[PDB]
């Protein structure tokens, strides 16, 4: 994780116009001073700087009386400004520098300007930024005057959030996303393919019906036209036994009637003999070879050019027709279980996701109410306290409580947590996050005004011990707490103005019992 190198303020709060530069240890550093030296300014110097629109919490009455009013020896300043300097040489910036520079300035007409390394950033971006880096997740890791009382006042479906942040289930909630959209895909081309069915399916049914119909007609065509050949064959053996006598009339009846009739059975007779010389030597011979009796060829002839009206209309394009929306058919009904089968499997993934989602949330959940436990025991010796999940089953729609019993003291709920305790209640918790996932820094502004000397004592170690791996800014008078600093800076105000000065173990002792009348 980042940590702060060092904060500046200029026309900040009760700083001066003077440029101000505010250098912070790695681990712990103390702010000290005074009831109104104003060393509180710089806990809200910092929410300021991260984009903070809070208001109230920035302890101004406006968002524009963060900016020097002015005092007797320095000009009000023409606007409030704070930049502060992270060191990211472990790259928890999204950003390929070991040093990210945030600032921030407000102008007295309310508007303000941000800057990152330099160049000009918008507020969502610096947003954006601070929470890739995990920078004050809910603000838990800021806590400013007010907030253990806020906290407390916090309900338990408002606790879980910061629970699923920590737990860092956002992966898993992308992965499922991106799932759930495949699957919306999946079942709305099955349910296209759905109504592409129920169409292809009726259309073959009229094409079914069409088929037949045209099949038969077929049928009906060739039978009929065999049958004109058979007719046609015997249409001359009996025209043949015909002119066998029916010109031998001639040379009998005699003033040329039987020439004229008789050219007439000829000249019928020729060409219905001919007429066959053009039609297929297959079929000529398919039927050469069955019955006679011309009236009923042609009685049976007048029935089957009967039934083919019968049929009419009939649409040939039917018979090829038919194949093609078969194939069309038979693929739909493919493709529909394809698609079936491509969404059961999305579905089974969706849950592998949920299940995954839910195990890291309760490892996480766990292991944080075991620190939790232990931590508040070593902060009210001989007490313990519990984190308690409120829906065991789908812990997301549920909230999350928290329960305490001081040594020999009754079981109370954080809603009801009222002296030192629910500070040093809120600080079991804050630690517990702290030992799983360590934000950045820590910033304690007050959090002792309301604790005895052993208390103190044992937070003060607490904090010492837990700097090994975060920092921590707090600012306090409490003389216990300045003793295991690394590094104490000191702020008073002379004539209107805040100072810090870099100072020392017993400097600050000094200055610190001497204010003390």
């Amino acid at each position: 994780m980042p940590y702060i190198e060092k904060l500046e303020l200029k026309g900040f709060k009760s700083y001066g116009n003077r440029k101000v530069v505010i250098p912070f240890s790695k681990g712990f550093t103390a702010i000290v001073g005074a009831n109104g030296s104003g060393k509180s300014n710089i806990g809200d110097a910092i929410l300021f700087v991260l984009g903070g629109l809070s208001a109230k919490a920035m302890r101004a009455t406006r968002i524009s009386d963060l900016i020097f009013a002015g005092s007797k020896g320095e000009p009000p300043a023409k606007y409030a400004e704070v930049a502060i300097y992270f060191n990211n040489e472990d790259r928890g910036f999204p950003i390929d520098e070991d040093e990210v520079v945030i600032k921030r300035r407000v102008y007295p007409d309310g508007r303000s300007a941000y800057w990152l390394n330099g160049r000009r950033a918008t507020r969502s971006e610096i947003l954006d930024l601070l929470s890739a880096a995990m920078i004050s997740p809910e603000g838990y890791n800021l806590v400013l005057q007010g907030d253990i009382t806020k906290f407390i006042k916090m309900s338990p479906l408002e606790r879980r959030q910061l629970i699923d942040e920590i737990s860092g289930i956002a992966e898993y909630d992308a992965k499922k996303e991106k799932a759930l959209e495949e699957l919306k895909q999946a079942e709305e081309n099955l349910a296209r393919v759905d109504l592409l069915i129920k169409e292809v399916k009726k259309q073959l049914d009229k094409l079914e019906k069409e088929r037949n119909d045209a099949l038969r007609y077929l049928d009906l065509k060739e039978r009929l036209e065999r049958a004109r050949v058979a007719l046609l064959l015997g249409e001359i053996k009996r025209l043949e036994s015909m002119i066998d006598e029916g010109e031998r009339k001639r040379a009998e009846i005699e003033e040329n009637t039987i020439k004229v009739k008789s050219a007439q059975l000829r000249i019928q007779l020729e060409e219905k003999r001919r007429e066959l010389k053009h039609f297929d030597a297959a079929l000529i011979r398919s039927v050469k070879e069955v019955s006679l009796d011309l009236e009923v060829l042609r009685k049976e002839i007048e029935d089957m050019e009967a039934e083919i009206k019968a049929l009419e209309p009939v649409n040939m394009k039917a018979i090829e027709d038919f194949e093609v929306v078969e194939r069309r058919y038979l693929e739909l009904k493919s493709k529909r279980e394809k698609l079936e089968a491509e969404k059961e499997s999305i579905i089974e993934f969706i849950n592998e996701i949920e299940k995954e989602k839910k195990n890291v949330f309760m490892r996480t959940l766990e292991a944080i109410a075991k620190n939790f436990s232990e931590l508040f025991a070593k902060l009210s010796p001989g007490g313990s306290a519990r984190l308690i999940l409120e829906n065991p089953e789908d812990p997301f729609s549920g909230g999350l409580e928290i329960e305490a019993k001081p040594a020999g003291k009754d079981v109370k709920r954080i809603e009801a947590m009222s002296g030192g305790e629910k500070a040093l209640t809120a600080l079991a918790f804050i630690f517990a996050i702290q030992r799983f996932k360590p934000a950045p820094f820590y910033l304690f502004d007050e959090i002792d005004a309301h604790l005895d000397d052993a208390n103190v004592k044992r937070v003060a170690d607490l904090i010492k011990e837990s700097s090994r791996e975060s920092q921590f800014i707090v600012i306090t008078l409490r003389d216990v707490m300045m003793a295991n600093a690394d590094k104490i800076i000191g702020v008073s105000m002379r004539d209107g103005v805040s100072r810090v000065v870099s100072l020392s173990l017993e400097k600050a002792m000094k200055i610190l019992e001497e204010a003390k009348k």
